[PDB]
């Protein structure tokens, strides 16, 4: 329950106004905002996101489209947060993704998937680490917070 | 790639047209013809004709017949394969929510909607329902945010 | 009560996939479809519907505007839907307009105003015949009509 | 012009869960996210906002209350956007406000009103001031601009 | 306060329940009461009593007691004027979007909803409708969120 992972909304996502709707779905599964900011990310911001895939044939092209506008970036914590955030978000190749999940009702290609999740906590701990100072992360109590844990 | 996408008696009753073509424009589809009008018994017979053979067949050119439809044309990579894939499978007692079909339907013959099977299937309903006359040609200032 | 509007999504609301939106509005609200096209207005189409304003500043604009993409032109039938379809849209200054309305949720500029609704009975049967062949308008009722009049 | 707005989603606003409910309205209405950030305001940060307001009997409970936990600060930017967001925000007091608006949909107690806008340009450029880092202020285009601004 | 709402049976026939219960959810009220049942035409009568005075009183106790109706209650600070705030005018024509009746309804003979005039109609209303141990007690989570 102290579970972090990190989100972020894509350049598409941000620019087809799709910020709100990814929030709200997280809130109302029941998970806590922790982190939150707008940037655009410098190339190397980039490449450094994307470490898991350096060695990938479709690294620069994914590299150039990440560095190219405002991302959002969020941490969300709770009891299974990477995971769930994972099905929350649907399959990465929009193609797979199911209608309910934000790529199943909202994308197309894979180059234009919206959002992105850590696959693993452990990635979430790089990416929050990567993306965040810890001045940076909130620390709070939802009020809610027995009404949806046991 | 092109699909034909229709709301069939039922889900015009129920004011589902709206809901439905939300769906569509929200996944990236691009809208591109649209009519509504009651097909006549032979409009619908010759619409379904793959499914003649069936025995739900006059029940369901009856069915089709009895009120106005709304039939759209969309544009979209895969939207065929994706159409459908939002609509939910056939028998809505098999679909997901999520779905148009899981989230609004009980009984396959009051389905709500329909998407065409295939692209040879799409090419054919588009040209059994439409004039190239009204099917518009237009650009999304969308494109690169939807496709690469 | 009669009665018919005219309602067009232009080529702005087209563009920001306001379609459906606008229809489950007039949908919810309980009125009636009856004719329904997605066409790019001719640049002589355009100024036969602003006709009555000709000799305004911004008309040049308005028929560029008007003609520059495809429209969503729509037909409503119930008591009160010229009115009452004015007000679903909200005023037509997006600055004026309260929230609720669809350019009161979705428009910000005059000239970018997103929908069109017919002023009046007498500006419906003209934007009607204008727009739609008569014997392509849908006679239809509802199965709700004793639920939503008395 | 394109002036900016200071939006505040308040700790009452935070813990119901309302951040992306009050995104998306942003969004939908045509205005560009410019900078976002989740922080819990110190005691000091509470009076230095509110400043203009210290003598009022309420203001202690305000800014304790303010404090008591995190708020989500954005800057959106727009033709109007000032005006604009008290109007989807609703009356200040939410007893005045009307369905449809933020207050109006989710809050019943001025003292509970979920979120803040800047009540003109003047106070905007201080609130921005006060809450961001100019460089915490992401400057991009939206791909919509044509089809929001005539 | 409390307050009575009834969805009424065009409400009910057009599944608008759970919309109008929502909206009382989400602008903080709190839920206290709940039931259906077809109206009597005594009950119409009885609820409907300010009101025989009326030429539409027949058409109305008519309708009333047509259909299963939904009976609500609601508690919180000023919950019956803000009830009929989120109701909207009594004739949908004045009514604006936004408001159930605005977003919902067309016509005053089925204007969807009911809600109480005032705390006396309101108390009058909650014994009419409902027994006092039909109705709950109990302290939401977020009483502190919604009230300073
Ligand atoms: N052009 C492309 N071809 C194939 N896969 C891609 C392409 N662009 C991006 N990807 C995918 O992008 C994912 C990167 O993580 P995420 O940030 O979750 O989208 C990878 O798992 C890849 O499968
Ligand atoms: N009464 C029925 N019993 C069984 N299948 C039905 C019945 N009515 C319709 N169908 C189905 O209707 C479908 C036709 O395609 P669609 O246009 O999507 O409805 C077929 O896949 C049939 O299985
Ligand atoms: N540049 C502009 N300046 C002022 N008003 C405009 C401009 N462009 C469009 N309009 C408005 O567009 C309206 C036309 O109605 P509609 O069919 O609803 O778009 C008129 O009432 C004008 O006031
Ligand atoms: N107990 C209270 N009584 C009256 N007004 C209040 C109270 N608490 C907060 N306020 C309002 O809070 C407003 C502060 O502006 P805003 O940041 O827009 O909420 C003031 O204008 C006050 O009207
Ligand atoms: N001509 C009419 N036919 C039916 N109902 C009417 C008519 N004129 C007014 N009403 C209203 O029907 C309403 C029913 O009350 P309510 O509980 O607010 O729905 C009354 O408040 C009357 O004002």
């Amino acid at each position: 329950s102290s579970e972090r992972t990190f989100i972020a909304v894509k350049p598409d996502g941000v620019q087809r106004g799709l910020v709100g709707e990814i929030i709200a779905r997280f809130e109302r599964k029941g998970y806590k905002l922790v982190a939150l900011k707008i940037l655009q990310p410098t190339t190397e911001q980039a490449q450094g996101h994307y470490k898991d895939l350096c060695s990938k044939p479709f690294f620069p092209a994914l590299v150039k489209y990440f560095s190219s506008g405002p991302i959002v970036c969020m941490v969300w914590e709770g009891k299974n947060v990477v995971k769930s955030g994972r099905v929350l978000l649907g399959a990465t190749n929009p193609a797979d993704s199911q209608p309910g999940t934000i790529r199943g009702d909202f994308a197309v290609d894979v180059g234009r998937n919206v959002c992105h999740g850590s696959d693993s906590v452990e990635s979430a701990e790089r990416e929050i680490a990567f993306w965040f100072k810890a001045d940076e992360i909130a620390s709070w109590t939802s009020h809610s917070v027995s009404q949806i844990y046991e």
